[PDB]
């Protein structure tokens, strides 16, 4: 089992880190959400799939700068929905073949009130997703630690 994003970086067998950039819509009000979809960038596979299966949960999201300031979110994993930060890991999603399949998470994130200005900086961390993988083969049990920047700007019209 390993991951690797759309047009970038991989995550080897074992687990480890790796950065993440999204586009964000640049102008977004209060009672409107951002829509940030990683399953178009982050893509993952099982390496035996004839013999072992693979579980794959969102074990934990995170929320930092702006978004952690200014916005209030809840985060879809694989047809679910749950607050962002998220207050428990989730059911378990099975990966089964060795061809590349997407990650279904997807942000969701609505201004607060507070929020007016630049409420999310180009290039600043806004959110944390772990990745936790297990099997029904060994103990392996292994984080993949997506961090998620800000390709741009986005602004609260006050
Ligand atoms: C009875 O013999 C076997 O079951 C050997 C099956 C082929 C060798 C498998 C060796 C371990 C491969 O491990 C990697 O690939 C596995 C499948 O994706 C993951 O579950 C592991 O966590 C790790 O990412
Ligand atoms: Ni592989």
């Amino acid at each position: 089992f390993a991951c690797k994003t759309a047009n970038g970086t991989a995550i080897p067998i074992g687990g480890g880190s790796a950065n993440v950039y999204v586009n964000l819509a640049p102008v977004v009000n209060v009672g409107q959400n951002l829509v940030v979809d990683l399953s178009t960038q982050i893509f993952c596979h099982n390496d035996y799939p004839e013999t072992i299966t693979d579980y794959v949960t969102l074990q934990r999201g995170s929320a930092y700068g702006g978004v952690l300031s200014n916005f209030s979110g809840t985060v879809k994993y694989s047809g679910s929905s749950y607050p962002f930060p998220t207050t428990s890991e989730t059911p378990r999603v099975v990966y089964n073949s060795r061809t590349d399949k997407p990650w279904p998470v997807a942000l969701y994130l609505t201004p607060v009130s507070s929020a007016g200005g630049v409420a999310i900086k180009a290039g600043s961390l806004i959110a944390v997703l772990i990745l936790r993988q297990t099997n029904n083969y060994n103990s392996d049990d292994f984080q993949f630690v997506w961090n998620i920047y800000a390709n741009n700007d986005v602004v609260v019209p006050t």
